[PDB]
């Protein structure tokens, strides 16, 4: 199941933390609240951890961190596919 | 290159490393055809030849070389996923 996380869901992740809601997140990546929504709901399920809290941010989302050296490290693997 | 996902990753270092379809399936406990269909996708995303008929292109050898480093880094962050 965390075998299924994809590198959008991984970037949505990042940009709700960011930006602190799911409206905000959307008109940072240029995608639709539905989108991030959506998103966040799999990775929730993938990862059967709760990220978010209307009480909004999981003592587990502290996830942030440790996706921020990952997702260096998916952009530098685009770059060198890309110059095959 | 995509938002593409970890499961095609790991299905292409498979192939790399078992030299088969079916050995790569064997191995990570899919059916054969689902790895096929992922690595015919990874080779449109990457616009690649990745094999030939199934022994590896040159591209093919230089990813997997880029794809272990990414995969040390996916590993660390679904330990830590897990570990939540």
């Amino acid at each position: 199941q965390s075998m299924n996380i994809n590198q959008e869901q991984l970037l949505m992740f990042q940009a709700v933390m960011e930006t602190g809601s799911f409206s905000a997140a959307a008109r940072k990546l240029g995608k639709v609240p539905s989108a991030v929504s959506m998103s966040i709901a799999n990775l929730e399920i993938d990862l059967n951890l709760t990220l978010f809290e209307k009480g909004p941010t999981a003592e587990a989302r502290v996830l942030y961190e440790k996706t921020a050296q990952l997702l260096i490290e998916m952009n530098q693997w685009k770059q060198h596919a890309h110059a095959l």
